[PDB]
């Protein structure tokens, strides 16, 4: 089997991407944030504290003939940005782009933190990291991908995120029309439960390539590109007036600037992030100070190849017995 679903930016800045997902019988369609940095599929629901729902579409398990309470199971998750959610668990039929999994754990939120409430466009998350990170207790549950894998034509999914435009998540096949050149594959460590790999270096604009190992994670659920302070300083040094602002919480730059590109290495291959991808707009409405799309990972403990990096590539998440990651230009 295969599946193919369009993913759409939630706003004009590509702050996140939502993908429609069918849950239950008859189908209830929710728009979920596909997140290769976590491993829980959770949704706003009829059980979510009413004051914490503001415009989201909810899953109502009592209206699904295939929903079954997973007795005794609870979940609780907190993300790198300080947000969180928790609740109980149902199993139900879940379909993405024509690919159907029966008996999928659907984690129903009883509580969500303010940033989720405040984002009316995201009805929940669909985790695509390794199932070892799944938070369901006392019996850990599998991701949608892990459940689907044996049925797929090939045990892979691909992320093709758009810049200020829709893109595609495919399951079970590689669309050879969706990228240019060849796909370069690179080794993955699953030791931390992430799609963790090592970039071979970077360049800033038309500058020379610096060969240096940068261990990090491919994370569709993170907006920006978080890299070591040395690398980030070298980038912003090429932008007149750019500075790190503790009050704003990162590097900012004059909105009048033209940003240089940023290149990252994948083996001997190179992925080029155009300068415009690194512009996240005024820090507040009407400001002439703009927020940078490349930021320091120094306070995080891990480097993160988030959407800013991934949207510059066609990315293969290869879930074979020994997983690997593939990157192609597009
Ligand atoms: C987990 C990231 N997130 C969704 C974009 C929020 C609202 N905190």
């Amino acid at each position: 089997s295969t599946g193919s679903a369009t993913t759409t930016p939630i706003d004009s800045l590509d702050d996140a991407y939502i993908t429609p997902v069918q849950i239950g019988t008859p189908a209830q369609t929710l728009n979920l944030d596909f997140d290769t940095g976590s491993s829980d599929l959770w949704v706003f629901s009829s059980e979510t504290t009413a004051s914490e729902v503001d415009g989201q579409t909810i899953y109502t398990p009592s209206k699904s003939t295939t929903a079954k309470l997973l007795s005794g199971a609870t979940w609780s998750i907190s993300y790198g940005d300080g947000s969180s959610s928790s609740g109980d668990v149902y199993t139900d039929t879940v379909s993405v782009g024509g690919l159907t999994v029966t008996g999928q754990a659907v984690e129903s939120a009883k509580k969500v933190s303010s940033s989720f409430t405040e984002d009316s466009t995201i009805d929940g998350l669909l985790g695509l990291a390794f199932s070892t990170l799944n938070t369901v207790s006392p019996t850990q549950q599998k991701t949608f991908f892990d459940n689907a894998k044996a049925s797929l034509d090939s045990p892979v999914f691909t992320a093709d995120l758009g810049y200020h435009a829709p893109g595609t998540y495919n399951f079970g096949f590689i669309d050879t029309t969706a990228y240019t050149g060849s796909i370069t594959y690179t080794a993955v460590s699953t030791k931390q439960g992430f799609w963790e790999w090592t970039s071979t270096g970077y360049a800033v604009g038309s500058g020379t390539f610096k060969s240096t190992s940068i261990d990090g994670i491919a994370d569709t659920g993170t907006t920006l590109l978080y890299l070591p302070a040395t690398v980030v300083s070298a980038y912003w040094a090429q932008v007149s007036g750019a500075k790190s602002s503790s009050s704003v919480g990162g590097y900012v730059f004059p909105c009048s600037a033209t940003l240089p590109s940023f290149t990252f290495g994948v083996g001997s291959a190179r992925i080029v992030i155009p300068g415009d991808y690194i512009d996240f707009g005024p820090i507040s409405t009407g400001s002439s100070s703009c927020f940078g799309g490349i930021q320091s990972s120094a306070g995080i403990g891990i480097n993160i190849f988030g959407d800013v990096a991934l949207k510059a590539a066609f990315v293969v998440f290869n879930g074979a017995t020994t997983p690997t990651l593939g990157f192609a230009s597009k």
